[PDB]
């Protein structure tokens, strides 16, 4: 197994898959890393277990059909997945906990989100849709771009948005455009 976290690059505490070499921390693995289970599976060996087990789930797909998917046990997962991919970016930690707003000439979002917020929301099963999930990570980077406006700090919404996109359109096998 590797001997650093694989979401923080960090070692400490780890707890090792069974099924491949990663490791992470408890609260770094999503969902938080199950207390029996031997052997335990990773998120990435159990993502890749239903691709196996149907290889026409990576033909392409419309976003608008995977949106309206209810969160049933394998679209769950999807999400947990994806949100920690986002969190693997250190770039997160800017949208990781609750943010605040006080600056000249910006006012702060109506509806403000952050990462841990999301993650809260997924133990919790208050998605019933794909839909809920993939529209509260964008709004986090939604409000970034609209408070940050002229600065350059705005480039921080952009670059963590386009890493949620890509494993966006990876994990639920968007068909590929132009
Ligand atoms: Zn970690
Ligand atoms: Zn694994
Ligand atoms: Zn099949």
């Amino acid at each position: 197994n590797s001997n650093i976290c694989e979401v923080c690059n960090k070692w400490g505490r780890l707890f090792c898959c069974d099924t491949c070499p990663r490791s992470f921390h408890e609260h770094c693995h999503i969902p938080s890393v199950e207390a029996n289970k031997n052997p335990w599976s990773c998120i990435f060996c159990r993502i890749k277990t239903i691709q196996e087990r149907c290889p026409e789930s990576q033909s392409g797909h419309q976003e608008s059909e995977v949106l309206m998917r209810q969160m049933l046990p394998e679209e769950q997962l999807k999400c947990e997945f994806l949100l920690l991919k986002v969190y693997c970016d250190s770039k997160s930690c800017f949208f990781a906990s609750e943010p605040y707003y006080n600056r000249e000439g910006s006012q702060g979002p109506q509806k403000p989100m952050w990462l841990n917020k999301v993650k809260t929301s997924l133990n919790e099963q208050m998605y019933t849709r794909v839909e809920g999930f993939v529209q509260d990570m964008r709004l986090i980077f939604h409000n970034h771009k609209e408070f940050y406006r002229e600065d350059k700090f705005t480039r921080l919404g952009i670059q963590v948005q386009d890493i949620f996109e890509k494993n966006f359109r990876n994990i639920f096998a968007i068909q590929e455009t132009s």
